[PDB]
């Protein structure tokens, strides 16, 4: 039941110990998380809960060797991001509902700058970001009206990251994310 999970993470685990670049680690883990995220039969309800006022980041899994880590992102109706980075690889699979991402760069002076129309990320489907192939975005839940959630892996334990956000007016700040939650899932018992 769990099992796709634990799928994934040694899939993962397996195609990180090749030492790929991050290209195909886009590509191959992409294909990897399509296939967890294809099928929304896995997920245990107590990573799918939204809070009232902020999205959670649910971590579900991190590598002893902090090669990457993974959350589950819970959309509450209508709430977004702030304009971040990720400063690492990062792969977004979406689970339930949609989302849009709307890219970012920053002009002379740092701030951040509209660029190019935001896409939507629908079920099943897996979008990058890097610091190599477009790293600042913005993130909101498609709907205003339920709960979306999308999985993230990231190569890093992301909950730990010195990264940035950008406040309303456009200023950048020091951010880290941490984890909503106290309690990961346990995919690893084989006894059944
Ligand atoms: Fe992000």
């Amino acid at each position: 039941s769990l099992a796709p999970l634990r799928e994934f993470i040694t899939g993962l685990s397996a195609l990180l110990d090749e030492q790929p670049g991050e290209a195909r680690i886009l590509r191959e883990g992409g294909a990897l998380l399509a296939r967890l995220v294809a099928r929304d039969d896995w997920l245990p309800d107590a990573f799918a809960q939204p809070h009232p006022e902020y999205y959670q980041q649910m971590l579900l899994h991190c590598d002893s060797a902090e090669r990457f880590s993974i959350v589950s992102f819970v959309w509450g109706p209508g709430q977004r991001t702030p304009i971040h980075d990720h400063t690492v690889w990062g792969l977004i699979g979406m689970l339930r509902g949609a989302e849009y991402s709307q890219p970012f760069v920053l002009d002379g002076s740092g701030r951040p700058v509209l660029h190019g129309e935001p896409t939507r990320l629908e079920p099943g489907h897996v979008e990058a970001v890097s610091p190599t192939v477009g790293d600042i975005h913005r993130v909101h839940n498609a709907y205003d009206d339920r709960v979306s959630i999308s999985i993230h892996v990231y190569g890093a334990n992301i909950g730990g990251v010195r990264r940035s956000v950008y406040t309303e007016a456009g200023e950048r700040k020091p951010f880290i994310s941490g984890y909503s939650n106290p309690y990961l899932p346990n995919p690893w018992d084989r006894s059944k």
